């Protein structure tokens, strides 16, 4: 199932949007586009201003969503930063909720820039998401319970049934809250939700209820004085928003309008409802994006607001470009007023006007294609989107008057040229499998355009001669040609999207010795494809598995050459149509990974012992001294074999490794743990534990010339060894490394402690459990966490960075299979 | 103004109730009592069961009111105790909200039994009261904001005006919340409200909103399928409840019904609204009292629930008796069905039936008179109420069938005889000025009966021959005679309610020496009236001022003889028509004061130095050793003068006292501080500080034979003394007392520290400020708090107990005037 999870969820989303579009088309048979436009023109200025006010109130409540999340996890951040990240995250989530533009992605980027651990960012995202979903369910259930007899008749449903649905929902929520009184993680199968204390989720319930009330008030004020009061439309709006977010359609664009049109058909004229929905979409979705984009652009023109806005601009501009191209496509489909048509006919040629219409349509589709590249800071995407926006500005001033269209396009161009510096990546737009979410957006825009064409020109029949009509008489030929062009080019886009050595290892080892990370010596295994930097200074060892390029530890090389290497690895993985995965990265590289659109997830702690402060003849290692002394009394001796004179000992090294592999029912792992390749083990010094002449324990010592850090990859123990062989081998290797001039020693990886997992996300479902399972499977081959704690090391968190907003499940499983 | 505050507030409450009653009478001109009864009989059983369910839900939310208050102050109490005290407090507050039956009084009694400090009880009461009031204002304002256009037309008011009222209220509340972000006590003139943190008041807002929703749902379900939805009636109900609680009428009995009748006149037939209001009053007010009373009675029949219910039973029974007598009066006014009338005529004599009607009316009035005595655990009140209830049971089975009336009366008798033990006090019902609140209740019941008579027999004219009609034809003669009897007897009740030595001091001093409280020696001043115990073992020194018998320190004498003395003092003060006040009582007597209906308020801390652990040659008194040594180097010497050889030194004792009184611009206080009476000072040993032959400082040493504790009353310092005379005199007296065999020494009283006042009530208005002002005025004549802290004493809180639920302002001011 998860082999095609993205494809199946995208197909289901497009199918649900198709059902919604058909429902709107069927429910608006008596509504004509002229009636919709007349309702739009007759809307009161008071209504629009009051809708703007309630949009502002809703987004303030969203700011407090994020504020409450940060307060719950304990972190304190300055209010301008939290307000800006919350406003941007919600302005993009309410518009484009798929992978790179989800509110979670915005929050991760901004909070990583703001100085939050990935666990803290995950906790904030989980708190906010569970808050919105659960509070929306609760508020909708209470509103439905209140007014089932007032809004039930509108859809010819008895109020008792809606009341019972609301009661069932409220009973489920009450059972969840009561079963999760004080901690006490309740499991509903895969998910394991741990609700906050009553005070926190109570304040969050006020925040979420006020948010939903303000948004419903936006749309209600934009409605033309209906018969149902505010509570009625509020429950209707809560149900519609719940269904829209549950359908995974971007912004719920189909389902929300479908539900509201289907519901208010009897109460309000559907042309007025459609005009109100159009104006609500415009205000509540475009105006926040325009406000955020303009604020950041002005801050760039003229403190820390500038830096956080620079971090957030690529995604805000990607969302705005998606909306802008959607606008261009829809405006191509919808007809120009006759007055504007005759005005342009008085000045412009016919062929120029028709070509401008078709090109504006195709340029809108090109803009929503290049929006993904804008989200990735692509220089080519900046050029394509800038020129497409400028040409569409001109072609909208030509194919019509398009005052607001031209204003929006010019504002996009302004914000795009003001933020030029942020788009410098050299990857190519047309060399990438786009996304399940991005093809979902393309398909939604295209099908919406087709349905809008069928709705606008429903009265006019489909004549085969309508294709070639040109003489300004009607834009049905123009709309039909634009829709055909959109369909063809989008199908082309979808079709296009769905259609080692020895010197490398040598240079990698040269780089490894030139730097100070001992674990980089795993490149010698030869099973990792090596990706070198542009200068060759740094490299990224990686292995390909499934649909992911699972990179190993941090890019190895000079410090300043690492961010560009991370960017280049991610872009190259996308070029091969794969999602880049960084396995076991240090916290130092999280910000650079975050810029590359990679979200990190903690999967263990790397035990580091500082050899400068390690003196075994001290009180901090009493159990260690006892175990070492008893091992000495058992007859074990430790020697360091140089890599050149190994093989005569390598033969029974293979013997002891095979015996230890037989002793514990485990296979030979790779790509992250020691694999007994005779050349690999020969290439490095091997600390070996010898007893009674024969050797019973050995451990590949990982070293670097700079002597910043040393480590051990694999160690094996024959049953002839005593129980303290592990402790004695570690102590001897650590002492040898300290004597030789090493600052720190890497004990390896350990799974996260239970106390660390206690402060976990409110709504994480399987990520924590699968991280724990992976840690148990792979990190216990070199001593348990208690054993490594016996050395009193400096625990360093290690993270798993995944790309494209994909789930940690699939990347973690791909890494698990690559190791196994 | 405060000289007659109780009278003016009672008169205003009765006037507001009269306006409300006239409004109901004017709004129900077209409604006949037969229509009301028909609507009552035709109510659906489903409606009644669902109203019971929502009453239960509302009272659960009230339990959580008190739970949230206790959580906010930090105290943890077992849930059964909190639930029982909250249920009882709200069942009585929703019915009889005046002095002895307010929810605050119930909470103080129960929480004192549960082990809460009076400051903690004050904080809980303030949190709960501010929660209800502020949350009701907020929820009503939001509901009105939502539906001003849906409920505005019902009273012919434009929705814009109700919306603007709601917006003004919400703006005021938002300004208060924002101005009180983190602590930051906001002052609105007299009051100083410090809102809790957002999480606490958010959970409390959910609790209060659910409470109001459940109560509004009770009444809405009891309504007959109106045209306005639940939000409409909910805002109407919130406004009605706000006005009812704001009018101080018991249970809002007039104003709530007035508002709802006036509002729903157009939507619903007013006979149906009146029936719904009657049934809502019955359910939501009687059923909780019946439930609590029955639960406690069963617990008495068959663990700690029994003890807390025994504590709460007198007040629950007083509230139930008030409702029961109200029922009896109303049933006397309202007519019996003709079928029951002919059934009783078939078996009973005419004169017996008419006498039973009149006597049932007068017995209901007698029951609501004896309810106050029941609240005071009076044995005579138990007898009067029991016999009145039994005779009214029989007279209701005689004057009518009265199945529910007889059931309620029999249940009252059952609960009254089951809880017989609790009513043992020997005071007299008819020897007390009743209360402003109790005359308010009497007047409300009487005026309601008069208006119900005018409403039932509005169609029938007022014929002078209606007085003497007797032959079962109609109960208009019976109702008119009963109403006249009620009016006459209530006027009689209101008219009736509004219409030292040397051997005593000798016996008081004998008791003082026989016990171990040194401060009891203030009785020797002779200005305190002395009230001895029945055996004469113990006494209460007290002084009368204003309308209060301001008792001094704890009753002096044997430990077990004190509770009865406290009870007897309170009862005697009520007999003289005065509110007993206990000044500076120890925490040990709070529970006994709480049983006597006295609520304590902390007014300072009494500094106690344990002489057993006091060794001046230790590090704990370095500043003391330095000051004593410097005073010695200044030439001051300390001597102890026995009480018999004083006067030769008393002459310049008067000299030095006069000089010190002149030095500090203060007068000669009394009743709590040292007054220079030559006999008084002669009667006790006087530690005197002599320098260069003359004496410059002296201090009346207060002693007891049992040597449990010693103290000092007044000390004076001529300007010839140095700055350390106070310290040296205290140190010398303390050392002398320790040597003579005293366990502890009383430094005196100090005002509360600022840190102590930081954990103050959310909504206390003037009590804290006036307590601080009184402490500053009176407790700084013997060294400041820092000075007394230089001795490192054991701070003991001292409380001010006031009676009858009167405000601490007036009792504290009376004490201030008595001292000055
Ligand atoms: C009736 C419900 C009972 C159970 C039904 C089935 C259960 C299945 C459980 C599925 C779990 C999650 C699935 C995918 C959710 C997801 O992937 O997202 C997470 C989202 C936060 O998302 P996010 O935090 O990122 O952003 C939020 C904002 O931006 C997006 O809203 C917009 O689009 C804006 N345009 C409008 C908002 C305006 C506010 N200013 O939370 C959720 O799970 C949502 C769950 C909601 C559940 C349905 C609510 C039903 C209403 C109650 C009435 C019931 C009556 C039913 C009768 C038919
Ligand atoms: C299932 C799918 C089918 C659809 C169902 C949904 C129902 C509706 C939902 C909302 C759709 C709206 C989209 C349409 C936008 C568009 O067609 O634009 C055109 C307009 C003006 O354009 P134009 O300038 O050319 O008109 C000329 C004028 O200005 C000059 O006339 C004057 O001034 C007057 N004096 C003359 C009066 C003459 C009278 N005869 O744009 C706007 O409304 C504002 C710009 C914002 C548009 C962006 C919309 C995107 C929001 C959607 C969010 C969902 C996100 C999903 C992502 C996948
Ligand atoms: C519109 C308001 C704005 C300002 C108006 C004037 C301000 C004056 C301020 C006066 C301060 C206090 C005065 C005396 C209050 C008092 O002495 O008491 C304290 C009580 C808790 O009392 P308590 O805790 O003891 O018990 C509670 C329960 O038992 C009693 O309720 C019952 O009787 C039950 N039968 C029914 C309850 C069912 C629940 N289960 O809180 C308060 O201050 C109350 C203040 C309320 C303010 C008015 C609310 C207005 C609604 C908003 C809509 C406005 C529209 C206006 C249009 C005209
Ligand atoms: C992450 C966000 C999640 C938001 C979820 C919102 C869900 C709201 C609707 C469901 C609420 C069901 C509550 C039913 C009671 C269950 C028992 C219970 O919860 O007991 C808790 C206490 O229960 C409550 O206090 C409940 C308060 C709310 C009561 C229900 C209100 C529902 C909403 C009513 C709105 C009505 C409005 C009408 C007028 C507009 C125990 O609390 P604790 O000990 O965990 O608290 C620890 C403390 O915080 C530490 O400081
Ligand atoms: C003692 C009980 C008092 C109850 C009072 C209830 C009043 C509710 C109505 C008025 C609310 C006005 C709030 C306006 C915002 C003012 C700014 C503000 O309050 O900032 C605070 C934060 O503001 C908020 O979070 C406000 C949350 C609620 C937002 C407003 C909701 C109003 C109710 C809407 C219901 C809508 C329902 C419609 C559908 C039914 C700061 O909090 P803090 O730092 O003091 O918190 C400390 C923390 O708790 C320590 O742990
Ligand atoms: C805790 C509190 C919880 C509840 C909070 C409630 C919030 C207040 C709701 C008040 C609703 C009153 C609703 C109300 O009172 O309506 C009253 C009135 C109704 O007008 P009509 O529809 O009758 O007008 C018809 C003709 O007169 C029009 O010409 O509205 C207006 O006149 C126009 C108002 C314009 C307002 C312009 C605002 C512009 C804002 C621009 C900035 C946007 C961002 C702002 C960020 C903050
Ligand atoms: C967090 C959650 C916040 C929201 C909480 C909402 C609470 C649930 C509201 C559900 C309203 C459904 C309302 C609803 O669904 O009504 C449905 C239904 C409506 O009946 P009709 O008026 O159509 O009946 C007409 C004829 O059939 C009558 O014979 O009600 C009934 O049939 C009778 C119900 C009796 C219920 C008996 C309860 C007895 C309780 C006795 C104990 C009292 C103390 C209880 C202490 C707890």
């Amino acid at each position: 199932l998860n082999r095609y999870r993205a494809l199946i969820v995208a197909v289901l989303t497009v199918a649900v949007f198709c059902i919604a579009a058909y429902a709107i088309y069927d429910l608006t048979t008596e509504v004509r586009y002229d009636d919709v436009v007349h309702a739009l023109t007759t809307t009161k200025i008071s209504s629009v201003l009051l809708a703007l006010l309630f949009t502002g109130l809703s987004f303030a409540s969203l700011i407090f969503y994020d504020q409450n999340a940060l307060e719950y996890i304990g972190k304190r951040l300055p209010f301008p930063h939290v307000a800006l990240t919350s406003f941007s995250a919600y302005a993009v989530g309410n518009t484009a909720g798929f992978g790179a533009l989800s509110a979670g992605a915005i929050r991760y980027r901004a909070y990583t820039r703001l100085g939050l651990s990935p666990d803290d960012i995950t906790r904030v995202i989980a708190f906010v998401t569970l808050a919105f979903g659960l509070g929306l369910a609760s508020v909708g259930a209470m509103a439905l319970l209140v007014i089932a007899d007032e809004i039930g008749p509108l859809i010819s449903v008895d109020g008792l049934w809606l009341r019972l649905i609301a009661i069932a929902i409220l009973a489920a929520l009450a059972f969840v809250v009561y079963a999760g009184r004080n901690g006490r993680e309740v499991r509903i199968g895969p998910v394991a939700v741990r609700l906050p204390d009553s005070r926190t989720w109570s304040r969050q319930f006020l925040v979420t209820a006020f948010d939903i009330a303000a948004s419903a008030s936006v749309l209600y004020v934009l409605l033309p004085e209906t018969s149902i009061g505010w509570p009625g439309f509020f429950a209707i709006y809560a149900i519609a928003v719940g269904l829209g977010v549950l359908s995974h359609v971007p912004a719920g664009f189909g389902v929300f309008e479908t539900i509201i049109i289907a519901w208010l058909g009897s109460s309000v004229n559907e042309d007025a409802v459609l005009s109100s929905l159009v104006l609500y979409r415009v205000i509540y979705n475009v105006i926040p994006l325009v406000i955020a984009i303009a604020a950041i652009s002005v801050a760039e023109l003229r403190s820390s607001m500038r830096r956080i806005g620079a971090r957030l601009m690529p995604q805000l501009l990607s969302a705005f470009a998606l909306l802008l191209g959607m606008m261009l496509v829809f405006s191509s489909v919808t007809p120009t007023p006759d007055h504007n048509l005759i005005v342009l006919s008085d000045y412009l040629p016919l062929s120029l006007v028709e070509s401008a219409h078709f090109l504006s349509s195709l340029l809108g589709l090109a803009i929503i294609v290049a929006a993904r590249g804008l989200s990735q800071r692509l220089d080519g995407a900046w050029w394509v989107s800038t020129f497409s926006a400028l040409f569409a500005l001109f072609f909208s001033l030509l194919k019509a008057i398009a005052i607001v269209e031209a204003g929006l396009l010019a504002f996009f161009v302004f914000s795009l040229v003001v933020s030029r510096r942020l788009f410098k990546r050299p990857a190519s737009l047309l060399n990438q499998t786009l996304t399940a979410g991005w093809l979902t957006a393309i398909a939604v825009v295209c099908i919406g355009a087709i349905v809008v064409l069928f709705f606008v020109y429903r009265d006019v029949g489909y004549s085969n001669e309508l294709w070639w009509q040109f003489e300004f008489a009607d834009e049905a030929p123009r709309g039909l040609r634009a829709a055909l062009g959109i369909s063809i080019v989008s199908s082309a886009i979808a079709i296009f999207s769905l259609l080692v050595s020895d010197d490398a290892v040598a240079r990698a080892v040269e780089i490894v010795r030139k730097q100070g990370v001992a674990d980089a010596n795993l490149v010698r295994m030869g099973d990792k494809s090596i990706m070198f930097s542009e200068k060759g200074d740094a490299f990224i060892m990686y292995g390909k598995q499934g649909r992911s390029w699972i990179a190993l530890f941090d890019p190895v090389g000079p410090r300043q050459a690492l961010p560009d290497l991370i960017w280049r690895f991610v872009e190259t993985a996308r070029a091969a149509g794969c999602r880049s995965v960084f396995y076991q990265i240090s916290p130092a590289l999280l910000s650079y990974c975050a810029d590359a659109g990679l979200r990190a997830f903690k999967l263990g702690e790397l035990a580091v012992v500082n050899l400068a402060n390690f003196e075994l003849k001290g009180g901090k290692w009493a159990n260690l001294r006892q175990t070492a002394s008893r091992a000495v009394r058992d007859g074990l001796e430790f020697a360091v074999i140089e890599p050149q004179d190994i093989p005569d000992v390598l033969d029974q090294l293979a013997h002891v490794s095979d015996t230890w592999l037989a002793d514990h029912n485990a296979k030979e792992k790779s790509f992250s743990l020691g694999a007994f390749d005779p050349d690999y083990v020969c290439s490095q010094p091997v600390g070996v534990l010898k007893k009674d002449g024969k050797i019973v324990a050995f451990a590949n010592i990982l070293m670097t010339e700079t002597k910043e850090e040393g480590s051990v990859d694999l160690m094996r123990f024959s049953p002839d060894a005593p129980k303290g062989s592990m402790d004695f081998l570690f102590v001897q290797i650590l002492e040898y490394l300290k004597g030789e001039g090493f600052q720190r020693f890497n004990l390896g990886m350990a799974p996260l402690s239970g106390m660390s997992r206690r402060e976990s996300a409110p709504v994480w479902d399987r990520v924590g459990g699968t991280v724990f399972e992976h840690g148990e499977r792979f990190y216990n081959f070199k001593g348990l966490r208690a054993f490594k704690s016996k050395f009193h090391p400096e625990w360093q968190p290690r993270y798993l960075a995944v790309s494209g907003g994909v789930s940690p499940m699939i990347a973690l499983m791909d890494a698990t299979f690559l190791i196994g």
